[PDB]
């Protein structure tokens, strides 16, 4: 079906805030990870799931992190505000379960 069952798809993303002002935690309501979680410190180390790699490409972002039912990202500088990022993180992680795409593709 080309239109969504959005009404209650419960993919919509809460933030929790952090013991790091250049780091928030992004809850989206569905376990990313809940058998493991996966790092992505460098743009490089992304390439093991297609999401980190697409939360590379939004404005301010340093490195993604994945853990049970979480995404803690961080940003690259103290000068950036995350009201920058959060519309696109929320738009390319609905995107992403949208898609339907594997959270990661290799370890």
């Amino acid at each position: 079906m080309g239109h969504h069952h959005h009404h209650h798809s419960h993919m919509f993303i809460q933030t929790q805030d952090t013991p790091n002002p250049n780091s928030l935690k992004f809850i989206p309501g569905k376990p990313v990870l809940e058998t493991r979680t996966m790092d992505f410190p460098t743009p490089a180390a992304a390439f093991r799931s297609p999401l980190a790699r697409q939360l590379f490409r939004i404005e301010g972002v340093k490195s993604v992190f994945f853990g049970p039912d979480s995404i803690t990202v961080t940003k690259e500088n103290e000068e950036l505000d995350w009201n920058l990022l959060k519309p696109d993180i929320y738009a390319t992680i609905m995107d992403f379960f949208a898609s339907g795409l594997p959270l990661v593709t290799e370890e």
